[PDB]
């Protein structure tokens, strides 16, 4: 037994962690209305991506890692001599990345692939990667790891706001919002993940109150957990995420782990400007 853990690029792990644990990444891509396209990487400058989004008449589209792209990486990892690969994927509710990971797996002989649907995205998805690597070091077997991650998924979630619903709406990434259309009476939309899909949760009158709602909803859930990791995941409005992070640092006991991350271009292409998420995991995830 030699277990490897990999993921797709939308887990948005820090390059320090990718380098420390030698995490292989199957990248997603984004394409703009002028045909411009690029692979997701920590080498991309996120501020320029938002600038290009803003100066686009048409919202940009994204692509899962082609089914051939995973095969290459398992084959790569096969040829390195690993016997089992745990694969943490973007939510199957919003992306074909998970299925293409599963279908690619069935195609590579000589290694056992265990694809796992995180049912979330960004560093909340990344937390499953970090949990899986920790368990491998602890001597756990692949089925024990998948079982543990499944349990973790029962106590993981996220709420989120965006400036305008158009990107989520036009890209088909929001569910159940066919009535919120029609000049959504100003009132900021608060959304949440449910069973891997993004659904409306509440409509609040201001963006500051949307941020307060993010905090209230998540704190009321995680007060019942034995272990708590919170992630503020910010889009392009710096003060948005700084405010929420500072507030959580003040309001939460130090027994809660409170961390900060950002959206990369694939997720940002569907959120648009002003994205801000607050996610939670009922575990003390190893962030180092
Ligand atoms: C605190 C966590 C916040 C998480 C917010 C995630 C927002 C996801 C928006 C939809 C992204 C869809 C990407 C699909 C990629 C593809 O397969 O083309």
């Amino acid at each position: 037994m030699k277990i490897a853990v990999m993921t797709d690029s939308t887990s948005y792990l820090s390059q320090d962690l990718i380098d420390k644990y030698n995490i292989q990444i199957a990248p997603l891509s984004v394409t703009f209305d002028d045909g411009k396209n690029f692979t997701e990487s920590n080498e991309i400058a996120i501020e320029e991506f938002y600038n290009k989004m803003a100066s686009s008449q048409t919202i940009p589209t994204t692509s899962q890692p082609a089914i051939g792209e995973w095969i290459t990486k398992y084959e790569m990892l096969r040829d390195q001599g690993y016997t089992d690969i745990i694969v943490i994927c973007l939510s199957s509710g919003i992306s074909g990345s998970y299925q293409s990971s599963y279908q690619a797996g069935e195609m590579v002989e000589g290694v056992n692939v265990h694809a796992f649907d995180s049912k979330l995205a960004a560093m909340i998805e990344g937390c499953y990667v970090l949990r899986a690597i920790e368990m491998v070091e602890e001597g756990y077997e692949p089925q024990q790891i998948i079982d543990d991650l499944t349990n973790m998924r029962e106590h993981t979630g996220a709420y989120l706001i965006v400036d305008d619903l158009k990107n989520l709406q036009k890209s088909g990434a929001i569910t159940g919002a066919q009535a919120w259309v029609g000049t959504l009476l100003k009132m900021k939309p608060v959304l949440k993940f449910e069973d891997g899909k993004i659904i409306p949760e509440e409509k609040v009158r201001t963006k500051k109150r949307a941020i307060q709602t993010l905090e209230k909803k998540v704190l009321d859930i995680v007060k019942d957990f034995e272990e708590v990791t919170l992630f503020v995941i910010n889009g392009d409005h710096f003060e948005d995420g700084q405010a929420l992070y500072k507030k959580l640092q003040d309001d939460c006991p130090s027994a809660y782990q409170v961390a900060y991350s950002e959206f990369g271009p694939v997720v940002a292409a569907h959120l648009g400007s002003g994205g801000l998420g607050l996610g939670y995991v009922g575990r003390k995830i190893r962030l180092t």
